[PDB]
């Protein structure tokens, strides 16, 4: 009942059509709710998911880790949470930590179990992760819009213009793999520009994303609509226009934790 997506070779998916590059790499519900998504990505075992808790509290901890073959869910492993709903609670190990709308969360190697919760049903917490293996602990922490430097790239003319905020990176804290961000396109702006997972969101239900995608010569794209994923792997290119602006959130794993 896990979720999971092999890797697929680029010959592979060359031929896939258009339900078939879904069905690998899009990620159609990201937030389910009172409950916790979860897909698993043979691509440097990535695992992706949403947690929007509402009436009750959502967990995960050692029912996950079973599914994992593991005691817990973080036994080998670091969580990279993002909050892109209301005001809201993650506890770590009896230990909680109030995050806000855009606030974050790294849980590092060894915590037990997280639980994940929102302080009004009204406009409840969307907990966006992004969980990956992890040989070492680090402390776990939680990262603010304060600390996070934004820097504004692009511009009007190539309709780029874009903040990129970097939460989780080596400059401002530590991590074995996981790395990621938080990048808004500026009004008026559509376009957005070692395995990657983009999420996209905070875009009206009407507007969606054309996610480009494949080899450089053998380019598709898979239409995004308003919070929704896509496995980007090694081998692909991450391109996106939308109809409208947009934000996303980026994470990466590979071989240098250099963005």
């Amino acid at each position: 009942s896990l979720d999971v997506r092999q890797s697929i070779h680029s010959a592979h998916a060359k031929t896939l059509d258009t339900q078939g590059l879904r069905n690998e790499f899009l990620v159609e519900k990201v937030f389910v709710a009172d409950e916790y998504t979860m897909v698993y990505s043979h691509i440097d075992r990535i695992i992706v998911g949403g947690i929007m808790p509402i009436t009750k509290t959502v967990s995960v901890g050692g029912e996950v880790g079973k599914q994992l073959g593991v005691s817990y869910f973080l036994e080998r492993r670091e969580l990279g949470v993002i909050n892109i709903g209301g005001a809201g609670t993650i506890t770590v190990d009896g230990q909680c930590y109030e995050i806000g709308h855009r606030d974050a969360l790294y849980v590092g190697k060894g915590a037990k179990e997280v639980v994940f919760a929102s302080i009004d049903t009204g406009t409840p917490a969307k907990f966006y992760y992004n969980c990956a293996p992890a040989h070492t602990t680090y402390p776990t922490k939680k990262v603010t819009p304060d600390e996070v430097s934004p820097v504004t790239l692009g511009d009007n003319l190539t309709s780029n213009r874009r903040t990129i905020n970097k939460y989780f990176v080596p400059d401002v804290l530590e991590t074995c793999q996981l790395s990621m961000g938080l990048t808004e396109l500026a009004p008026g702006n559509l376009w957005n520009t070692r395995m990657e997972v983009y999420f996209y969101f905070n875009m009206d239900d009407d507007a969606c994303v054309f996610h480009m995608m494949g080899q450089p010569q053998e380019t598709r794209h898979i239409v995004m609509h308003n919070e929704q994923a896509v496995i980007s792997p090694s081998w692909s290119i991450h391109s996106g226009v939308g109809t409208k602006a947009y934000t996303f959130i980026w994470g990466m794993v590979g071989e240098n934790q250099v963005f």
